[PDB]
């Protein structure tokens, strides 16, 4: 009726999830995260405390087996639009990050769901703004005429291999 | 069916447990846990002002008696990962820390529950990265070729040794 399409896609596919738990459902094989990043501003070099302060855009991508559907029940619905915090979200830290508090350096609003077939999950797309301040040892031998390598290094804290690759 | 096995294992283990109160059941022993620390980065030492800031990984370890389960029923399943805010955890603190907001000191996500038998409890483990400011007592009498001590002193703030130990 006068109910949106999307709102009873929505019932049927977060009828039985549980954003606590790791969603997958097969054998053994982990959940393949893959990461991808632009900067956009190189806000600050700060040499005396020695760190980095960028702005990045951060685009995150997974299949959620859990949250499949089959487009011909709904409209011919292929992509529908969540909060992020309606889902599970993987870990993904920076591991030589200053700041402790994601509430100062991320922005996560919505998520987006993708079918993949009714029992063949659903690719999901995270994007977000971030500022990180990374931890950089300058070595200014050639000060002013140095060259400096920054590192970002990123992974789970809590998962291992066996879960999230 | 098609929920994972994970699913009804966390409803089975989670379905009277309250994570209000310490989840201990035998006699009169208290809880053991244990804390193991690693430095990673001396962030700063501000001599005026008279304190350390260290980041260090932190990981705590302790048995708690009422999330047990037999491997068996649940397809040979053995860990399971769950979100930090859904069991009972020990308020450890860092005595001499100058700063109140465990929001910008701490991060915590998630813990590895391994089943210890059905009766017989699970075994918690919580890992998570610190960024620690610390008031240190510098001693300068040979500034600057002058030696510094910093201690850290660990426990619980709320719980006795016939709680927590
Ligand atoms: C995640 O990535 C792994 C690669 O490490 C994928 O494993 C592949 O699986 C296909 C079958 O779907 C095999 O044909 C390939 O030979 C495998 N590659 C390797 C290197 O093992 C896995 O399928 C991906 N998807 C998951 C785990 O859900
Ligand atoms: C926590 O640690 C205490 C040690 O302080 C453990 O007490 C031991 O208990 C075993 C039996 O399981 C005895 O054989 C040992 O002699 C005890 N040692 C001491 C020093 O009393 C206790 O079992 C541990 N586990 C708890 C309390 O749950
Ligand atoms: C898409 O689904 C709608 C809803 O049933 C249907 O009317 C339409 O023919 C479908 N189109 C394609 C290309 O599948
Ligand atoms: C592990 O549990 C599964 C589930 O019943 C069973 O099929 C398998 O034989 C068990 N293996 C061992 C080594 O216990």
């Amino acid at each position: 009726p006068d109910i949106p399409i999307q709102y009873e896609l929505a019932n049927n596919i977060m009828e039985n999830y549980q954003k606590g738990l790791i969603p997958k459902v097969r054998k053994g094989s982990p959940i393949n995260v893959t990461l991808s990043l632009q900067l956009y501003q190189i806000i600050q070099v700060n040499e005396p405390q020695q760190y980095l302060l960028l702005n990045a855009w951060a685009v995150e991508r997974w299949v959620d087996q859990m949250l499949g559907w089959d487009p011909s029940e709904f409209d011919n619905e292929t992509e529908i639009m969540a909060r992020h915090d309606d889902i599970w979200l993987p870990d993904t830290t920076l591991y030589n990050s200053l700041e402790m508090d994601d509430s100062a350096s991320k922005k996560l609003t919505h998520v987006k769901l993708t079918t993949l077939g009714k029992n063949q999950g659903a690719m999901v797309e995270l994007l977000y703004p971030t500022i990180y301040k990374i931890s950089c040892l300058l070595n200014l031998k050639y000060f002013p005429f140095d060259t400096q390598t920054c590192r970002m290094t990123f992974g789970s804290w809590s998962f291992d291999n066996s879960l999230i690759d």
